[PDB]
């Protein structure tokens, strides 16, 4: 016998099978396997198409939206006025006509309601970028910062 492998042979601490066991006696890889892959979800999914949706779940409404299937890029022009407004422009020539003979007098709301709503895409988007950042940087919403004594009013 000897005193100098008896220790690495002998203080061997195989007691911490008990200490293993208790880490998995509850299973916490099934309370923390869902939170885990949740955060794999939000940013895999949400950050890569949207979040389990893309244009509205997978159909959107008929069977696809225009902001996914690419129906002709903008989204806003094609199946806004291209050969969709064209049919009522051609075959009534009032549906067309009424938003844009109208669009001189209207352009009063438009260029004031519309500036944020219309106009969202660099208005509301951004939070600043059509509210302070532009057409409202020199006064007409920078009233903080351009406004400090107001004498635009």
């Amino acid at each position: 016998a000897t005193k100098a492998v008896c220790v690495l042979k002998g203080d061997g601490p195989v007691q911490g099978i008990i200490n293993f066991e208790q880490k998995e006696s509850n299973g916490p890889v099934k309370v923390w396997g869902s939170i885990k892959g949740l955060t794999e979800g939000l940013h895999g999914f949400h950050v890569h198409e949207f979040g389990d949706n893309t244009a509205g779940c997978t159909s959107a409404g008929p069977h696809f939206n225009p902001l996914s299937r690419k129906h002709g890029g903008p989204k806003d022009e094609e199946r806004h006025v291209g050969d969709l407004g064209n049919v009522t422009a051609d075959k009534d020539g009032v549906a067309d006509v009424s938003i844009e003979d109208s669009v001189i007098s209207l352009s009063g709301d438009h260029c004031i309601i519309g500036r944020t709503l219309v106009v969202h895409e660099k208005a509301d988007d951004l939070g600043k970028g059509g509210n302070e950042e532009s057409t409202k940087t020199g006064n007409a919403g920078s009233r903080l910062a351009c406004g400090v004594i107001g004498i635009a009013q």
